[PDB]
């Protein structure tokens, strides 16, 4: 329901009072709190299934805990405050507030391992995406399914030690690169809409970025095809005694199954696809997209908030 | 508390609505939009009666004055729906076609027939205090002005097309005041007027007295004022609202004409108009611009959708 | 040059101050004299060719007066000081200042005969166009070669009693009408322009008009077609025994040919392209399409005119 | 007396540079964009002398302080040419890499290598009044915010992301005021400090001198204050500027930096920013989105350029 946009409008509301503050747990707080406060108020009967983590030294918005006003079907939450709390934390832009909803227990486990290697793109070329190929081929494969050069393809990555070759391969086929310092959801959300100056989405990042990215997927559009990326064998024992086949290509429907998704997410700090909080003498506005599955209805949403009297 | 859904009205009358503009058939795009507005609103959950709409129910079979709708009865609560602001500029292709609902608490809505048409003047939230429809056109425009930081000359009124408003007219040009002549369209003025970087600074003329209470209900969430005194037709009208209660001497304030405290308001643009993006066809399916606005809050969005 | 936009500026801005005051020859006075005081001090000499009339009881702007600063090559002068008079007076839509200087001798005659059969359409199907076809032909060749349904056609057409037959053709192939009832530079612009949801232009106006429209249809692309239109057989023999072929279907380039071609307008009230003038505490702005036709080059100009001083 | 046609040489300049952005390659979109705009500026029909650009001419071949560049010798004026403001973002495909050339009768503009940093404040026209680069950054930013109508925690200072400035931090941290750090494009952001509804009231901090010069230009034509001090890097540097003829506690106000009074500022989006959009390419040709203004005048203008 568009109700769940006041979920997000509300932590980046709390989220803006921090940015450029240096302070990450307090623009965190902030935001987790606005938004659980307003989540419990929401016509819904929820799970925790992506959250602020386990139950001990996370003590809000934990993975497990119940949400809404406790009426309605029981569902899958998945919920991140602010995607890019160091970037609010210096005023740097990208940072959102993210949510998404979907069938209870539709959602993959999140703490799997905390890697996933993902690729993204948008409806056009949704069918012709390979993870376990080299970025070269996906390049080119989207460029001609795309019908463009490929010297006029642009590729999200974030910039991180880890991706010295991602990097180089994609500068090596001529397309060019969108370095990002982060929001993977941010990133996959720009390669699937329409003509955003972003062809594709490469990279490892965090896995529940690429649960929150799928559900947007699922909405607007377009393909994501991940694997899980253990960070030592350690992890990897963890992640198969735990039965996962660490050579499966998960797809968008893999990482969120289920006939009704809901995403929103709402700017922090100005970015790609949404304007962060500002503030005038009366009050403040937010920037805001909503989306769901089943109609597949995409709708902007600009709010002027008057934290105020009428007529001032 | 919030119940955005209602856009969900709107953007099915605008949506209806768009698929006969520049057909020169003004009934075939008012009756569609009625048919997808009475579908959609009695699916959402709240219930209400019709108290400003289509006419009775004698010959108007749907949205009639009085006709229960909504889905569950929640609180009960007024209903007023314009289909249409601007049938026959739909009709012609033209601008400022919106498609129009209003809800406010039940009972709280102004009687849409003690008087067909009334007396108007509206300003938006910085000019609203100095508003006085009982001083003459030229006091307003002053006034207005001088809070503004404008003017005379930099301001623009948007009046009605009708041969009634000749003297208006005439005073305002005296003034030395720009005018927006506008043929039909007196709800969409009201809310350009209240609107800052709009072109109109002051609405006033005599219009109808729905339009005017529709457009009380958007100003008591956006801010501003819209002053009124009933104007009866002829004789047997006059007679009509003296024996109905109403004081005739009385300036009715936009709380007057809507009184609730929960008033929402929303429209959908139909055509372009210097608010809302009209409706856009394409193959896979079409976007729609609305706005939403909620009294309680004070929030108004602006709502871009794809629908697919 | 981009310079000749201050023409077209001061053209709508001393309109602006006429706009809904009932007062056609006030306005159309300021309009001219602001636009003559301003393009005898660009860059330039010119005729004028198309203007407010012959010399006598139109002592400004005259056909066949001199204006620029003195310097340059010769070229031909056209100008709408307000395309929309009325519609200016009355403060309704779609009214607009408008300029276009094109080589010397290279615009067609204006006062060969006062109207004017037209149809224009954009590039897309510029060559699929036939004035002498009915419009019904028309519609469904330009329907096709845009791979559109007919249904979603609009045409854009004057609203005069002597287009009853004209409106009622364009209705009964399904299309739609966009009734203007003052325009025919800013319909065929319209028309012209990529995605404006106006599709074609079509119907009678003036001869000048026709000329004006066919200067911006040089510059941004597309095709009109023309025939004069003779109101009577007095007329029609003036027509004739001037040496005109009343069969001859002008087109583009025999109302505007030459090398190089320049077009620019100016906003007055509101309209179907361009913003009218707005007035704020400070000053006003105004909205502006400038083009050329050797580069092909089309600039949008928002302007801020600060009738004041620096920070108040 | 208009020069519109400058806005072509970062129109040149960001189209040369638009086919570089995200490419990694610093130096090849630099170059790109100093080649397009030498040229365009050589076809522009008023001789000036660069007076800000790419360094001096031993590794500096184009755009070389004191070059002699224009076409036909007009008046002379000062040239001060910014091919790209965000080389870095630009490489990185990031937002806010703008192209910029500004233009001062001769002589008028301040020297640029006198010192080579410069402490900066700068604010629009709306609290230009109220700067004070001697106070603490506390009591410019209370100042701005009461006039600005806004509270303290409203308020948002862009700074430059540097070691030189953990207190200037600290201490704008310290009065609850929000901050967007910035890697570099030290113009653009004093230029939306100036910008009404931009997100950004107040920039502070010490940048170059160019910079500080190329943006007191933009000023002078949009309207807003900066003020500026001289900050030498070392023993050296302070001397080499004491012994120059400067006065160390001197308050730099917009006209010191340029003088003039026949200025013009423009600037191209080469990527997306807070103010143009960036160059966008399709088959036929491409758009840009300028900026141009004249302090004479005040004239501003947004040009929206389609390329064929």
């Amino acid at each position: 329901h568009m109700e769940l946009v006041r979920v997000t409008e509300a932590g980046a509301m709390a989220a803006g009072r921090w940015v450029g503050r240096g302070d990450k747990e307090g623009g965190d707080g902030a935001a987790v709190d606005a938004m659980r406060e307003l989540v419990n108020s929401v016509s819904m009967r929820g799970v925790v299934v992506i959250g602020e983590g386990e139950k001990d030294h996370a003590p809000m918005l934990y993975n497990g805990e119940e949400v809404g006003n406790g009426d309605g079907p029981e569902c899958d939450f998945a919920v991140d405050p602010i995607d890019g709390t160091t970037l609010m934390s210096k005023g740097m832009t990208n940072a959102i507030s993210v949510l998404a909803v979907a069938d209870r227990g539709t959602m993959f486990d999140p703490s799997a391992v905390f890697y996933m290697n993902k690729i993204a793109v948008g409806p056009d070329a949704a069918h012709v995406l390979d993870i376990t190929a080299p970025i070269s081929e996906n390049i080119r494969a989207v460029a001609k399914v795309k019908d463009l050069s490929v010297r006029d393809m642009t590729v999200c990555i974030l910039d991180r030690p880890r991706h010295a070759q991602l990097i180089h391969d994609v500068r090596a086929t001529g397309a060019r690169i969108r370095l990002i310092t982060d929001g993977d959801v941010a990133g996959a959300i720009s390669a699937c809409r329409p003509h955003s100056g972003t062809d594709l989405l490469a990279g490892i990042g965090g896995t529940p970025e690429g649960i929150i990215a799928a559900a947007a997927i699922r909405c607007m559009g377009g393909a994501i095809q991940a694997q899980l990326a253990p960070r030592d064998d350690a992890e990897r024992r963890k992640a198969l005694e735990a039965g996962y086949d660490l050579n499966q290509v998960l797809t968008t429907e893999d990482l969120v199954s289920g006939e009704n998704v809901f995403f929103c997410a709402t700017g922090v700090t100005d970015g790609d696809l949404l304007k962060g909080v500002r503030y005038y003498p009366g009050g403040c506005t937010t920037h805001s997209i909503v989306m769901r599955s089943k109609s597949g209805t995409v709708r902007m949403i600009e709010a002027y908030h008057r934290l105020s009297k009428l007529n001032e």
